[PDB]
């Protein structure tokens, strides 16, 4: 199932639209009793969507795999993982913080479902991660306490920067269905995809845009280096003020 | 869970499996996935207890994953994950009218496309960044190459499309403590547990000084966003000038 629990958490919350108009609290359940003893359930039968919690991420995965785009009284089904409600980004992490540590530190704010540290295709800490709370109230606190205060995790004072999680969708995307529903759209369609030939407006334009784009890049990278350099110096600055005062008392 | 005539045995369908016993053979492997239908392609480092198999379908591979990951097998628990796409690009500067379908249409031109998607926010509005997945790497190089060489346009509006290699991040496995390298620089960061620093201490002053450098950095970068935006709108009307009246001579 899932050893050492993390049962019936928001990561086991699935969503389902395109419910036919004749649906009960009970028929829903009957649809997902294959995958065991359900948790919190919600339906707005009016608007033909519903939510369900399963015991485990795995069950939720299988359910989803099994019940997506399958019929129920004419209607094909929309199974999706539900977007977590109590989720923060964290940044400025010591390369030496672990998923475990980050979870540990954050529990001081209320029960945690999960906490992860985002890693590169080389598995190196990217310096960001996610913290996922059970409830929202805990996430409120976290985000407040940490904006108001200075939360540190390791010896070297790296202050945690905590933001609300921005949630992107890269699975559904922008389907044609929804696209067409726009005026500018049909105009934008009229001229197909293409490489633009030297000689045309399109050309001299985009070559120039490209340049502006390249510039912006350098500009941005330049800023990052400045402020990088600033940040390293500030180390070498404060030292004097304080560290030296601890070599005077000693 | 399926759609007749949906291109099958894609990279979206490739599973990696670690922690196989060193006494594994091809034929043990294919039967572990016996229940998930007709096995596609297989590779195995028998010396390194790891391997890959393609299945028919995303939905299958999901279930296989959910089912087998962490399952015991002659001593070890298997690690089973989705294999990291090898033929994948980031694309940016999308008119928010471009769609998954289009993006696919547009890039097929380079080679067969496993999948093309536009990344949409919570409001379902395009963010102008999107992903393109090819069957093969050639397809992805050729598509990067032309597109850095040339200028590639999608729509009547000449928004030129930028292509990068797709930077692949892990938010699943993450960085477990086990994996944290118990080098010196390790326990020595841990010597001091989590805490809020107190007003007056060094930890504090440093950290608030840092914070300010941080928010500065922010603003400065938003500023560059602002600068260039304007330059880009100036360029727009500029060009509309140098030409629409060449178009007025063509009227
Ligand atoms: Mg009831
Ligand atoms: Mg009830
Ligand atoms: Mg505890
Ligand atoms: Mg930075
Ligand atoms: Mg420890």
């Amino acid at each position: 199932r899932r050893p050492g629990e993390k049962t019936y958490t928001q990561r086991c919350r699935l969503f389902v639209g395109n419910l036919p108009a004749d649906i009960t609290e009970d028929e829903f359940k009957r649809l997902f009793a294959k995958y065991g003893e359900p948790g919190e359930v919600f339906i707005n039968k009016g608007k033909g969507f519903g939510f369900i919690k399963l015991e485990s991420r795995a069950l939720a995965e299988i359910a989803k795999a099994e019940l997506d785009d399958t019929p129920m009284r004419g209607r094909q089904l929309r199974v999706r993982f539900a977007t977590h409600a109590a989720a923060l980004s964290v940044r400025n992490l010591s390369p030496y913080v672990s998923n475990e540590l980050l979870e540990e530190a954050f529990s001081q704010f209320g029960p945690i479902e999960r906490a992860v540290v985002i890693v590169d295709d080389r598995g190196r800490s990217t310096g960001k991660g996610i913290v996922e709370f059970a409830s929202k109230p805990a996430a409120r606190k976290a985000f407040e306490r940490c904006s108001e205060g200075v939360f540190l995790l390791t010896t070297t004072p790296r202050p945690v920067i905590v933001e609300p999680l921005e949630q992107l969708d890269d699975e559904d995307g922008l389907p044609e269905k929804l696209a067409q529903k726009n005026p500018m759209y049909q105009k934008e369609r009229e001229t197909p995809p293409r490489f633009a030939q030297h000689g045309t407006f399109e050309y001299e334009y985009s070559q120039r845009w490209k340049s502006l784009d390249e510039m912006e890049k350098q500009q941005r990278e330049q800023v990052e280096k400045n402020m990088k350099d600033a940040k390293d110096k500030l180390e070498s600055e404060m030292e004097d003020a304080y560290h030296e005062h601890q070599a005077n008392l000693l």
